[PDB]
């Protein structure tokens, strides 16, 4: 037993058992290090920043066990195998690993040698498991699911997650990682007997047309086009190229399973796509040609029984889909909590105790950095478009906003505004965009903001391309191959390695000379999985991706956005005073410390891919990431919108309509995606109920705005989110740990997006402990109850919890247009409650100096009381007098919800406590 200033380290006595090392960061963090070399050492980590903690401890020796004690926790060791157990300050037990639960394998790629690892935790039935990233299943709860880290569109890793025992881990590794099921998906008949639709043994029956005239029948021992490297495999006489032909595939047969138990499966799949077990639909599923995604499901299946399987994919070319499966684990390790990695060197792993779910982010920010204050004007409504073909629409949509009065803060300029055959040139295109330095002035003009499309991506005749590569710093097979892209003819192309500091430079130095000098305010940061080539294979992905600066994409895989980011955050801060803003397809561990907002990706305009964003944006905040947001309406769609036929021109509107009325309560507040356009004109013309529904949450966004930014404020000083999950707020109430299609957003409203077509109300559970108010009625609603709630096509289900003071605005059409607004608080009565409003200049870094300013409002339910206490900081253009209203929310009110509703009382503020009597 090895004593250190910051810990101890254990080499077990039992033959095989892996040394262990204890690091204390923190009273409540610990480090645990697990090298058969017992020297653990590892590639310098990338997500962690320093952290300068409480590291004193006491230990203890019983018989088997080595003890760590700090003023949070206990950490016990054993000497016969190293395995770990955590207890808290009373001694209560917390988190202990599986005993010789750990995995150490040899991977011998790229001329290294690495491990793949694993460790086993016992986890209680009854445990819940939330973050480890976004991700496109709808899951909720995360126990009991196989969950693979893997940089994608639309999904997302972020090895971070936290546990309803009161803790949170960091898996500090940065390649793919498994959490459940550390093998992954398997081919269909590795542990599965088939039969063909003619009940002979050993495949399916696979049946190719071309616009529903038969082509060919073939038995298939596997459903795989997956990948491009698989689709040399389908029928060249089956293949049809014509612009507006389709074709359809289908498979039919029976499966038999080997092993009893839960069984889970995944059909990949793009276009169309259904699948029916035992003549019961399981998968009903559209999405873009060029990214298909697993859409899994499961069924408990026992071995001696056959079960109908049927696939029926109608696609175009090229499209993909895959059947893949995974049998039941042994049982002595089917109910851990399982973490895998396939390329590192130890494992290596960080315990966070938690006395809420708030401690536990607050641990995972401690770790990897506290996220950045993004600009205030990021918070308002953001228009976007794939895309504006010119400056005049552009600057068109804008002034289009400005004469209808709608609120509207910042315009997105996406791709291809370059010439042609010059991506990653930064210039511009003069057909289209003549005078990009008049663009932005013209945007400014109109108190817009505008953020530009900036890939990792280069041609090779580029004079940026040739400066990279020359330096060392492009990945070369992609060209190598002579792979060409989608523009045009088809262009060769490649990205850029970032992790070196060289690189970075080089990088961002290009773009300040070419975009940032032009004036634009925001980074859209895009493809930084990265998307080289989409749809390749996974080696085909890595060997186009490596080497980098560092080592291999095996040892590296995920972390690709993190020095990415990292350089343009660092050079646009160094440009000037400004706040950066960055929006990045990809998040990771730390990426919060850049000033980097992330979104979902290129998703579908289809109800289930809204209601699964849910589920993903609350998970996203567990895993430590407070800025998320997604394309309202979702991205890519299918053909009856895209050609806009009237036959479904409702059910586009009501889409985009609920979907508005969504991302109006996510962090982030924007429109995108390809054509139809998306400006709320465009959706439905003035006069329809959907204009008048996307109007209102549109300046009910900007008038809630001292709400939102004051949750802003606290991602920074409290380490805070702003998309909360039910159970964050409602810990002891077991129905909301698995509800995927409601939030709260902040502590004071809970959202109920509504996500089914033709729904006028919705089943809505209120959490227990609390009373509920209607945000538009002011009913009042006892906690503890589902209700069918009221959810017309121009309004969503939001509640306001009991005891909520919510600090609002005027409407403004965009931020600080009124000078010196008026603050209005509203109460929201039935509780004691409290909110300490943040507020500073909204636009530098001096809140890092202390320029901020923060007001006290405490409410006393008994008393009718709210208390405005004494101001404390100050900052530049801080309002030292202000009118300060209130309003106060009871029960039913007539103007509940109104964007300017009737106020109460009203006092000038100074600085010094008021009080304010209800009466
Ligand atoms: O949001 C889109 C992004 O995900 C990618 O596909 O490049 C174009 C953008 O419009
Ligand atoms: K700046």
């Amino acid at each position: 037993v090895r004593k250190a200033a910051d810990g101890v380290t254990v080499v077990p006595s039992a033959k095989g058992a892996a040394p262990v090392r204890l690091q204390v960061v923190d009273a409540g963090i610990i480090r645990v290090s697990a090298d058969p070399d017992g020297d653990f050492a590892r590639s310098p980590s990338l997500m962690r920043v320093p952290v300068q903690g409480d590291t004193a401890f006491q230990v203890a020796e019983q018989g088997d066990s080595v003890q760590l004690k700090t003023g949070k926790v206990t950490a016990s060791i054993s000497t016969v195998d190293g395995h770990v157990s955590f207890a808290d300050a009373n001694g209560k037990p917390v988190l202990s690993e599986v005993a010789g639960g750990r995995s150490f394998a040899p991977l011998n790629v790229e001329g290294k040698q690495y491990l793949s690892v694993r460790q086993r935790f016992q986890s209680p039935d009854d445990e819940a498991l939330y973050g480890f990233g976004q991700h496109q299943q709808g899951w909720m709860n995360q126990k009991g699911r196989n969950v693979e880290l893997q940089q994608n569109n639309i999904d997302m890793a972020v090895p971070y997650l936290v546990s309803s025992r009161n803790y949170g881990l960091l898996w500090d590794n940065n390649s793919i990682t498994r959490l459940g099921d550390p093998r992954g998906l398997q081919p269909l008949p590795k542990t599965l007997t088939l039969y063909d639709a003619k009940g002979k043994a050993g495949a399916l029956t696979a049946r190719y047309a071309i616009n529903g005239k038969h082509i060919l029948e073939r038995r298939e021992s596997e459903v795989n086009y997956q990948y491009l490297s698989d689709l040399t495999k389908y029928p060249k006489k089956a293949i049809t190229k014509d612009k507006n032909s389709r074709m359809q595939v289908t498979w039919e047969g029976e499966i038999e399973v080997l092993t009893g138990g839960e069984h889970t499966f995944s059909l990949y799949s793009s276009e169309y796509a259904k699948l029916y077990v035992d003549g019961k639909l399981v998968v009903d599923r559209w999405r873009q040609n060029w990214n298909p995604w697993n859409h899994e499901f499961k069924l408990d299946l026992e071995p001696g029984q056959r079960h109908t399987v049927k696939v029926e994919w109608d696609l175009i070319d090229p499209s993909y889909i895959a059947l893949l499966h995974r049998d039941p684990l042994p049982a002595a390790e089917a109910k851990d909590l399982s973490l895998w990695s396939e390329a590192g060197q130890m494992i290596d792993y960080y315990f966070v105790s938690a006395d809420s779910y708030d401690q536990a982010v607050a641990g995972y920010r401690a770790l990897t950095g506290k996220s950045t204050m993004l600009p205030k004007w990021a918070y308002g409504f953001w228009q976007s478009r794939e895309r504006y073909k010119s400056q005049d629409e552009l600057v068109g949509a804008v002034a289009e906003y400005r004469k209808r009065k709608l609120s509207l803060d910042n315009i997105v300029l996406d791709w291809s505004y370059w010439p042609e055959n010059a991506w990653g040139s930064h210039d511009f295109d003069p057909q289209h965009f003549p005078d990009p330095d008049g663009m932005v002035k013209a945007v400014h003009d109109m108190h817009a903001q505008i953020m530009i499309s900036i890939w990792p991506k280069f041609y090779p005749t580029t004079a940026n391309y040739k400066e990279l590569d020359a330096a060392g710093f492009m990945f070369k097979r992609n060209v190598e191959v002579g792979e060409l892209d989608w523009i045009g003819k088809g262009y060769k192309n490649s990205f850029y390695d970032p992790y070196s500091e060289k690189a970075q430079a080089i990088y961002w130095r290009q773009i300040n000379e070419k975009l940032n000098s032009k004036g634009f305010d925001a980074w859209w940061m895009d493809a930084d999985e990265p998307d080289v080539h989409s749809n390749l294979d996974i080696a085909e992905r890595k060997a186009r991706t490596t080497p980098n600066a560092l080592g291999s994409s095996t040892e590296y895989f995920n972390s690709y956005p993190l020095p990415h980011t990292h350089g343009v955050y660092v050079g646009d801060r160094a440009a000037d005073d400004k706040r950066v803003f960055i929006l990045s397809r990809k998040g990771y561990a730390g990426t919060q410390r850049n000033a980097v907002a992330v979104w979902s990706g290129d998703i579908v305009s289809r109800w289930d891919d809204m209601r699964d964003q849910i589920s993903g944006g609350v998970n996203m905040a567990l895993s430590g990431l407070p800025n998320w947001t997604f394309d309202i309406g979702g991205f890519a769609v299918e053909k009856r919108y895209e050609d806009q036929d009237p036959a479904h021109l409702p059910e586009w509107r009501e889409l985009n309509t609920r979907w508005f009325q969504f991302g109006a309560f996510v962090p982030i507040f924007r429109s995108h995606g390809q054509f139809p356009y998306r400006e709320i004109w465009n959706i439905a013309p003035e006069g329809t109920p959907f204009y008048e529904s996307m109007a209102y949450y549109n300046r009910l966004r900007s008038a809630l705005l001292p709400y939102i930014y004051s949750l802003a404020g606290d991602t920074y000083q409290r380490d805070g989110v702003i998309m909360r999950g039910m159970m964050m707020d409602f810990p002891n109430d077991p129905k909301v740990r698995d509800i995927n299609d409601q939030y709260l957003f902040g502590p004071a409203f809970l959202v109920a997006p509504v996500t089914r077509f033709g729904a006028t109300s919705r089943q809505v559970y209120l959490p227990a402990g609390s009373s509920w108010l209607e945000f538009a009625t002011g009913k009042r609603y006892e906690g503890g109850q589902s209700i069918e709630a009221a959810a017309p096509i121009e309004r969503m289900p939001l509640f306001v919890r009991a005891g909520s003071i919510v600090p609002t605005g005027p409407v403004q059409e965009y931020v600080d247009q009124v000078a010196d607004a008026p603050l209005t608080v509203v109460v929201y009565t039935g509780a004691d409650g409290q909110f300490s409003l943040y507020e500073d200049d909204g636009k530098g870094y001096g809140y890092e100096k202390g320029e901020f300013s923060r007001i006290p409002l405490v409410w006393n339910q008994a008393k009718g009381e709210l208390s405005i206490g004494k101001r404390e900081g100050s900052w530049t253009g801080m309002q030292a007098k202000r009118t300060i209203n209130v309003r106060f929310v009871d029960g039913p009110r007539d103007d509940a919800g109104a964007l300017a509703p009737k106020t109460d009382a009203s006092i000038q503020y100074d600085g010094k406590p008021v009080s304010v009597l209800q009466r």
